């Protein structure tokens, strides 16, 4: 029987997924990371946390792949405590609704949306099947505050991710009597790879207020919040949205 | 040179879309109307209500067919001054969210969602290059309670109208400053063809308080409401959400 | 028996009230109009729209006067059928959360929230007493963008103004078997060269002014009936401010 | 120079408030409860969770009293590093919205919107004059579930919890360049007759009564500084009762 909880992050390996994999393992899980591709330097990084990790190749849009995934991660660690849905996109292309492919909103609804909905359904049916139970469990979805914030140059993502709002609302009540809790995350303005000349815009943006709080997000920042959501000590407040953005999404006049 | 406002309906031929069609056309709108299925007999009997109305076959999925369908209405009409996206489906399955098929997903999604989407990029660019706006002009969509209510035994039918809860806000930015009101409506339980066993069971539920006003929403009540959003007394409520359910919405305890 | 409904438009004679009463009378409502002081030249004016007018003074802090003013409206007209509740005041201060004064809390307070709620209260004990409802009934309150969008230096008006949009959900509640539709109307920003600049910069969408016959006819299609199982509804009469955008 | 962060616990002597106190206590804090009423008993026992805890007598209503209630904080902690606004009552009559009395009104709006807010000004100004920094800091607000969920027979205490959602919002834009942490826990049904039923019955979709624990471990998560990125966010600590479910 597993001594330490296991959590299964998608897109575990770099950007927020990697801050994620890093405050989970800290806090003490075991963790299965997916993405399309691994990096070996990153999964002996967290190694470095002093717990398992293992990488499992998978396309989060490729739906028929989800159970055999699922499967993997159960034949290495035993059972699955904690998903973090975070594996995403940004939109294909920014620019006028007009001009929107419909293309490129399939690209982005397969991988956010549908995607997270199959991969969550193929987790769900094997932590419902799970025959111990001695870890607190859950599902944390990371969406972005674009969930309820419009932005027209990208209604595709924004579309995507309030779909999740709605999904992280049904499943918390479809999981409420199994004592998984169900939150979503809504990250702002993450730090990213950037180059100068766009990260002294956005700094400039952030400093004018454009964030209340005047300063970047880091992937760390995600991370400490989704690790305190995985803890257990929120479980009675299952269906909760956090917004790590700073006050971003603050609706303010 | 058109001395009527056009109203293009979606799923104009029954239930709620019927009803919105003739709202508009008793508020003295012409009627594109268009549906997968052909109708000629409730066409006839729209036309009893004065105005010019005209239908047009067209699969709401079919997001290749739009500008075609668009290019039609306004070799008939000239211009199009209020879209209704009425058009729509229930999820194929109802049942538990772990029995939830990719392929039934994709059928209401490509419906309700992608469809509308792209159905209204089609209808926005014809409003946005008309040469002559006599008329108020408006965009209401229908989308659902189930947009803000989530029914853990057909997530796909709740994802995919709370897509188009997003799609509005964006949208209603994108055309403010060409001053067309963009508007959600969520119908509640409106009557339907039923079964007398299942029409007992829903009457109890009304009368027991599911629905604060203990009555049947009927399509009449969609389309007035619809009707008073297309007259142009609401341009400047641009972005609103109206429900239309009685109250069911409503958040108590 | 009355043969034109009745509107109750509180602070009717000024601004967006006056709007929205102009708007029912033209839509075939005869207007109780109350405020502190009345304008005949006012009231004369909306006389010239064809219907029946009368003024009732008014303070919607004084709860203790408003049973009086709701019979005195009922001697003159017979019954109630919609109620506006617009009257309100902004901020008596703006400035800094950590200055903010209890006296002057308690002032906006007074008025816009526990007034508007007693106010309605009269009139919804006479409405549900009433022996005849030959029209559409309507509960409509002016709300505001600040139920829904903070502003750090005034506080204490959007705390006032998001308790309205409590107390019209519950109110929705109350009233839905007796058919009385309950609606929330949110204004943004309505008729200075200062706000014009913000204005065109994009501020709000739409790119203009609000006007008070915005707000007067998104109220009058309320009232007219055809929104009543969209009771609950709030709208918003901001040319897109309130839209949550990024 | 304090070693260990100092948490002001309003209403902390029994229920929620006691519940959120013994959780920040094994957690490192130490305390400073507030209530009316004293209970030496129940400080003398957080004492035995290792911490210092001293009791300040405090009517929450009593906004005169706040500045003098703060200093005394500070004269015996040096500076306040967490509050929990946990302090409130529930409406003083139930029943039919056309029975209310302003009176009860009143009373419930002066303790829980009126007195938090002002205690919160009063903290603030502490917090914001502080001339070090070296734990997190958080202002956590307890409502309520029905600040938005309505109940037409207590629209009282339902407006007066809507008005804290609407605070907190600002205070968080007010405190966001400060570094506070400023997050609303809504708790549903916690145990403090109908209602075991009601929870059998799957009124709340996780099937049990909420314990003041639950709230106090969310609350000391909150207050531990991993959340500070996620100020503005509201909380509900109700089993699901709030999720909208058709
Ligand atoms: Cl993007
Ligand atoms: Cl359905
Ligand atoms: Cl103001
Ligand atoms: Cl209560």
């Amino acid at each position: 029987s597993r001594q330490r909880p296991v959590a299964l992050v998608t897109g575990g390996r770099r950007g927020i997924g990697l801050g994620i994999a890093r405050a989970l393992a800290a806090k003490g899980f075991d963790l299965a990371i997916t993405d399309r591709e691994s990096d070996e330097a990153v999964i002996h990084e967290l190694r470095g946390l002093g717990g398992k990790v293992a990488f499992f190749k998978s396309d989060l849009a490729a739906v028929k792949t989800h159970e055999a995934t699922v499967f993997a991660v159960l034949d290495a660690f035993g059972g699955i405590d904690c998903l973090v849905n975070n594996a995403g996109m940004g939109a294909v292309e920014r620019g006028d609704f007009l001009a929107l492919k419909p293309e490129n909103f399939d690209t982005i609804m397969d991988v956010n949306l549908r995607g997270t909905v199959f991969f969550t359904q193929a987790v769900v049916k094997a932590m419902l099947a799970a025959d111990e139970v001695r870890f607190p469990r859950s599902i944390v979805t990371i969406s972005s505050v674009s969930s309820v914030m419009t932005s027209p140059e990208r209604l595709d993502y924004c579309i995507s991710k309030a779909g999740l709002t709605a999904f992280v609302q049904g499943l918390a009540l479809r999981l409420a009597e199994a004592r998984i809790g169900v939150f979503e995350v809504r990250p702002g303005i993450i730090r990213t790879d950037m180059t100068a000349k766009v990260a002294a815009r956005y700094d400039a943006l952030i400093e004018g207020g454009l964030v209340p709080m005047k300063r970047w997000g880091e992937a760390s920042d995600v991370g400490a919040i989704v690790a305190g959501l995985a803890g257990g000590d929120f479980i009675f407040a299952t269906g909760s949205a956090i917004h790590a953005d700073g006050g971003l999404s603050i609706a303010k006049l």
